[PDB]
DNA sequence: CTCTTTTTTCTCG
DNA sequence: GAGAAACAAAGAGC
């Protein structure tokens, strides 16, 4: 999940579990609770879910008066709302049981994480992670973005993936954004001119907001439509919609990287 | 059979 | 920065 997929999950959870009292919590893989499973079970059992927020790719359950459960889905994490009698599935790891159903977390690769912290610890938690601004016109200041790009020799794709210039891009939307902005993923950032940086800035906001509107690319969130709008990601060998050149795939800083060699000049 | 492929954060040099 | 670890599964190829 990237930011649009996490936001989609957030919205669905907000609609359905806000106001629910947690009756019990069970784990078959307690080790994914980085702050300690038995501790979380003791603290949250009997508390009511008050809200669900998001920061970058992180989900934040607001529970009780002053608890915040920070959940990261990493590569394959999936939530679903199931009946209390639902059968166990192979990669289900945790469940919060309510009176009329349960929220189950599954993750084939076991990468996803849960951390229980307090309300006043949330802002420091994200400062420590060095997460950059949300991708909105209000929060994503082009001027600082420009200054950071000017002073780095990092390649644009991996720098964007750091979450530090702006929060929320993963492999799919970084590839999509760079195609939209006509920038090659290996471009050193200090080579980008002002007009390119402006187009990149706006393209990041536009692509992510579009993906949110379309419910993400493809349990909660599994109804997305953004996948039908992808121009390069996973489109190796197909033709660029703009110029007709074949989309190419290369490896950049360890990641599969899809681009048009005409539209995105090296 | 081996090798490659698919978010974050570490070690290494 | 480069490479790989955390982990599981699927596909290609010998
Ligand atoms: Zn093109």
């Amino acid at each position: 999940p990237e930011l649009p997929e996490v936001e989609t999950v957030r919205r669905e959870l907000e609609k359905r579990i806000v106001g629910q009292k947690i009756i019990s919590i069970e784990a078959t893989y307690p080790r994914m609770v980085l702050t300690g499973f038995e501790q979380l079970k003791k603290e949250l059992t009997g508390k009511t879910i008050q809200g669900i927020s998001r920061r970058g790719k992180y989900l934040i359950f607001e529970i009780g008066d002053d608890f915040r459960l920070i959940s990261h889905l990493r590569m394959e994490g999936k939530y679903r709302l199931a009946t209390l009698d639902a059968p166990r599935e192979k990669h289900d790891h945790l469940t919060m049981k309510f009176a009329d159903g349960q929220l189950i977390y599954a993750d084939v690769r076991k990468f996803g994480t849960w951390e229980l912290i307090s309300t006043d610890q949330v802002l420091p938690y994200f400062l420590k992670k060095k997460i950059g601004p949300e991708p909105t016109y209000e929060d994503f200041d082009e001027k600082l973005f420009r200054e950071k790009l000017r002073k780095s020799t990092k390649k644009i794709k991996p720098y964007l993936l750091e979450q530090t210039l702006v929060a929320g891009l993963g492999n799919i939307y970084v590839d999509e954004v760079l195609w939209l902005a006509k920038i090659h993923p290996e471009k050193e950032t200090n080579q980008l001119i002002e007009s390119s940086i402006h187009l990149l800035h706006d393209s990041i906001i536009e692509i992510l907001q579009k993906a949110i509107k379309l419910g993400g690319s493809s349990a909660l969130g599994s109804t997305g439509k953004m996948q039908n709008e992808l121009q390069v990601y996973g489109k190796t060998g197909e033709k660029c919609s703009r110029c007709g050149a074949e989309i190419q795939k290369i490896k950049v800083a360890g990641r599969g990287t899809h681009f048009c060699p005409v539209c995105q000049q090296k």
